[PDB]
């Protein structure tokens, strides 16, 4: 009764649909089928993908059709994130179906689950490969076919925390993921123009889809402990004499009060124990207790990663605070706030199933007439949202670039080298920053800069440094050399390509940009700024502003899409650590400055327009690093200095 | 065969439906009951909704539909700008059905179609009465038996061109019809947590959908030719010691040559002469000629409602150019330019049916997990788009500021006193203006700003008016009075209601917004800042900033609701605005400044931030109103400084 409005809207078609053992992504495979599309599910687990498998082809019997075991094929061992499996998928698709006319890039993975400065650089690549990359890879093996038989479809999977158009949406603890889900809907944005006529490309954004629980919010609990702990011996090596190496043996005793209590512990820490005994349960070994052993090695981490110089067996002899270290009353009420929270998001104060999402999904589908587009099956939420693209601004104010004086600056870029010269000329003559240390990606990128600073170079206030592809060492070794930065400019070491993004109807598509080259896109424009964003923010930066590619009025019709691309994905990532770095009392000021227009009839055409346009640049760069003066960084100013962009 | 998908899936539901003769609306109520629906079609001519009405019955017969005649009503002569002709529609609907469970606000007329200096005050209101407030009087009268019966649907047919979520969408010379589609959204996106759990409300945004061509494109011409006069001859009245009449007068032999060879005639009319020349077609008498009598009478509406003195029967003589004016093919050169614009804007190169966007909409309405969402039916569109909500902005450059020196402010409210008093004394004491002319609305009013700029009042720098419900006349004793205006602040005169917005499940919402309260809410909150911006496009001011009411900490839930609905919507109006000065080579900056934020959490919460709050205020509206140097309105910096909106 309830398909009977399902029974033959998709006859005929062939869908693929990835992560298709559970979830949205098997129900969606279900509902695919039971409309009458031959579908393939892929997953990794062979298991759960045979017992979907059959619950579909029993279900397809039952209302009627006939030879199911040719409407509903699996491919088992399906991990999403390696390309080499990929093209094993589609070989396996169209020996079984032919032509592919709905691609359902649905296989995502939640990611890292941690902060930025807690978040391993191999880990976010994991969950780009997996949850971005992937999706640009399918549609790259199977729009060729597509085009060659005049239609096709492909259907991104991405989420209401991958924010909309014009507004990201920060989702804290989960950058890789909004990143994942923010390019999933900003590929769908910029490619349409190229895939029309022939293909559909959109995105699916659902909200929230209805003991690990308690795990979860002790897991809370625990980096909530870490990052009070961090932010206050950050706080306290930047106006106290002690080494970090000193301050950390504050924190050996694991004596709360003690630790309050000593007239000689910088005020920093005193202030935070002082929190720890208020706010703790008393039955709880947290409230007594500075840390723990898992606490502690996070938290060397931190400041190994950040080049505090610590000895590794610091922590050695840390005493083992008793059980339990959060109460279960401290763990209950942390995981009813979480629970509460997502409910609280919902106006129709009712969780949507899975069920529901692909059904409404199934039927949206069926529509021909969009294109880059970002349909929300599930919505009426309740949450933080970040409006982006806004292009009036002006100077900060005197008191804030008066901080710029005596400052350490680290600029940081290659390809950008008028807009690198002219930056190191405002800080070093206009402000009066003490040094600019330029970190480039080669010895021909150090080589243009010291020719371009020659002034500089030779009165010791420009010092040049060649990271390669070892930016984080790189940082290490300005700030061994030059001391840590206050602000910071991160502009991308390359430009972008001019390689056609669609191919020729009757073409093999050989020169289309490649998965290779789309995975070097998100390298070189999207983890570039992340391994920058998470080595500043661990190495105490006072600001640091995330420069996008450049399009000028020349620039390729790709080149704005692929820039376009960028500019939308990045923005999920500004937003999220902006968000991250506010709630957790970190100093850091992040946000984006966008030298990408939507269109080429918004960019100069001429000398005296790009005047107006570099002195923009330099006016966006100064009003979002010059540091916040002693009062000025209420709760209110915190809010709106982080996590936002401006297109110059 | 097409219909096999759709059968039963709104079985036993009542949908009400304005505008269902024809169109979308006509095919939304024929899928409805074909879907099992039993529809009310509204609409203002009889026969074509009796047509609509046989149609849709046969169609329900074909498919085995029994007693067809209770499946489908009718109500003829309903026209939804008439609040009583609603409260009729309600009356019938409710005797031929009971409660209707879906409310399709459909009703759309295309409004005045002309910029808004050829706007008539009346002409928007009717635009808002018909397209916006019509939707949210019929929401009014249904959603309290919804709510009771625990559930229902309230759908607004909004258009592409009302906008998005953080952006606005310009649509020249359709600035009225613009508003009320950006209201539909907007009140879906506000009233959707209020009307949550038991009723959903949604909009739709659909994009374009498939010998008066030839007419229209003729009257492009004509407001061309009228733009480019009206320009040149303000520009050239600003510069010039000969009155706005002498000026005229040079218009009057109506030669296009003779003027371009008048070497005591203005630079910018004989430039202007040049153009018409070159640029016209010399078959057509406009190559030769300046205007007709049409265009003429429409100048001399634009001079005399901006102020400018001249005897209503200067044109009585003018010569009469020999047709054509415009040739064919200059005609169709037009019609063709239109025509493949909108094509242009489709990714995927084919116009939407009527039936397949009412098809999408059908399908989407059984979806039960979304609220406050603008779901787009058809799209896949390459348009302008103005993002909205940025709030990291600083103060304009000294060379701006400096324009401020000697400088006729005018400053238009009376709620906001501390922000009026703030921004007189900030124009006065810090940027030289000589005068500031205070126009409030009452007495009351008048001696409360008196009272707070007394110092100012006696050394007659402060002139204040009264200007009731009389916006426009009270501006044009401030021009005769005090001269012309530079910079213009318009805050709203009234503040916002505190009334609830929905009502308890077993009352009789008697206390509720009432269908009065909302229409003057869009009289104070979007009317007052249209009229105001037409009154002083039309008077030559140089900048007009438009600000939106103050939400604080304390300021009721209803309230941010309210103020958030205002924000978008009159989002609309500042970029159509905007685009319709820039694109007509008018001076004007017209931007908006918003007082209003999304939600309480980001308000200031103490003294300190409240400073912070009030002096970003007079950043704000001094980066938008400081005047650009002669040299910096490039066809690039002019873009950028108008149509904008900032969140303080």
């Amino acid at each position: 009764g309830w398909a009977e409005s399902l029974i033959g809207l998709h006859l005929g078609k062939v869908a693929l649909i990835t992560g298709g053992s559970a979830g949205i992504g098997g129900q969606i495979g279900r509902l695919l089928a039971l409309s009458g599309a031959r579908v393939m599910l892929a997953a990794r687990d062979r298991h759960k993908l045979e017992q979907m498998q059959a619950m579909i082809q029993s279900e397809l019997a039952e209302v009627g059709y006939t030879d199911v075991e040719d409407r509903v094929h699996i491919a088992p061992g399906c991990d999403v994130s390696s390309e080499a499996q990929l093209a094993d998928l589609v070989e396996r698709t169209l020996s079984a179906f032919g032509t592919v006319d709905y691609l359902i890039n649905n296989a995502g993975i939640a990611g890292v689950e941690e902060m930025v400065i807690d978040m391993p650089v191999e880990g976010w690549r994991h969950t780009l490969f997996a949850n971005l990359i992937s999706n640009y890879s399918l549609m790259r093996k199977l729009a060729p076919l597509m085009k060659k038989q005049g239609s096709g479809y492909i259907l991104n999977v991405s989420s209401y925390f991958g924010g909309e158009k014009d507004a990201a949406i920060p989702y804290p603890n989960r950058a890789d993921y909004a990143v994942s889900k923010a390019g999933q809907r900003a590929m769908a944005e910029v490619f349409a123009r190229f895939l029309g006529p022939e293909i559909q490309i959109n995105a699916i954004a659902p909200g929230p889809v209805e003991g690990l629980f308690a795990r979860r919010a002790r897991l809370i609990l625990e980096n909530k402990r870490l990052n009070e702990l961090h932010a206050a011996l950050i706080a306290a090596a930047r106006t106290d004499e002690r080494s970090m190496h000193e301050l950390v043996e504050l924190l050996l005793p694991n004596d709360v009060a003690a630790l309050e209590q000593n007239p000689a512990a910088p005020t920093a820490l005193r202030e935070l124990a002082r929190r720890f005994r208020s706010e703790g349960d008393p039955a709880a070994s947290s409230s007594s207790a500075l840390l723990n052993r898992s606490i502690a090695a996070k938290l060397l981490a931190r400041l190994h990663n950040g080049g505090y110089v610590l000895p590794a067996d610091i922590f050695a002899n840390l005493p083992n605070p008793p059980d339990p270290f959060f109460t279960r009353a401290q763990i209950d009420r942390e995981a009813r706030k979480v629970r509460d929270g997502i409910m609280g998001m919902l106006y129709l104060q009712r969780m949507p199933t899975e069920f529901d999402v692909a059904m409404a999904t199934v039927y949206y589908l069926a529509d021909r007439n969009v294109s880059g587009e970002t349909f929300h099956p599930s919505g009426g939420l309740r949450y933080e949202r970040t409006p982006t693209g806004g292009e009036l601004f002006g100077l900060p104010s005197p008191e804030r670039l008066a901080e710029l004086v005596g400052s350490t600056v680290y600029l940081i870029g290659e390809h950008l080298t008028e807009h690198l010269n002219l930056l190191a000329r405002a800080y070093l003559e206009r402000y009066g920053a003490r040094q600019v240390v330029m970190i480039v990606e080669t010895e021909t990128g150090a080589e243009t800069m010291r020719r371009l600073l020659h002034d500089h170079v030779e009165a010791g206030r420009l010092m040049t440094i060649v990271a390669g592809d070892q930016i984080e060492a790189a940082i290490d070794q300005a700030i061994t050399r030059y001391g840590r930065p206050g602000p910071v400019v991160c502009t991308p070491f390359r430009p972008l390509p001019t390689v056609p993004l669609v191919g020729r109807k009757d073409s093999d598509w050989s020169t289309v940009l490649s998965e290779a080259e789309f995975a070097e896109l998100c390298e070189h424009q999207l983890t570039h700024h992340f391994r920058v964003a998470r080595k500043i923010a661990l190495s105490d930066g006072a600001s640091l502003a995330l420069v996008t590619p450049e399009t000028t009025a020349t620039s390729t019709t790709e080149q704005f899409a692929l820039a376009n691309f960028i500019k939308t994905t990045l923005h999920a990532f500004t937003a999220t650590i902006g968000v991250e770095s506010e709630r957790t009392a970190q100093r850091i000021l992040i946000n984006q400055v966008d030298l990408t227009r939507r269109a080429r009839a918004e960019e100069p055409r001429d000398p005296h327009e790009r005047q107006q346009e570099l002195e923009r640049f330099i006016e966006a760069v100064l009003l979002v690093t010059a540091p916040l003066p002693p009062e000025a960084d209420t709760r209110y100013a915190g809010r709106i200095h982080r996590g936002r962009a401006i297109t110059v």
